[PDB]
């Protein structure tokens, strides 16, 4: 209703907490015009709560706004199978290589 709608227009951080898989977080990201996007969720399973769209702020709360999607894609493959890791995200509010991860 309206608090949903009005949460989609203004923008909403969201904090998913992630965990290793054996084929990594579950999900895909594209380098996109404003950031690392969510775009694919293969296994929700290791990325409860994400959704594609979403735009990655932080990894364990360590801002990675200037980090290249290669070095996000690196950062996030470094850590171990079963790893818990916080994601900060930004999901709506005011508004092209894919790699699993």
């Amino acid at each position: 209703g309206a608090m949903a709608t009005l949460y989609k227009k203004a923008g909403l951080l969201v904090t998913i907490p992630l965990i290793k898989g054996p084929k990594g977080f579950g999900f895909a990201i594209a380098d996109s015009p404003t950031g690392q996007k969510v775009k694919m969720i293969l296994d929700s399973q290791w990325c409860q709560g994400l959704q594609k769209g979403d735009i990655i702020k932080e990894i364990y709360h360590q801002n990675v706004q200037n980090l290249t999607h290669l070095q996000v894609v690196e950062v996030l493959k470094q850590f171990p199978v079963g790893a818990d890791v916080p994601l900060l995200i930004l999901r709506g509010g005011p508004p092209g290589q894919i790699t699993k991860v």
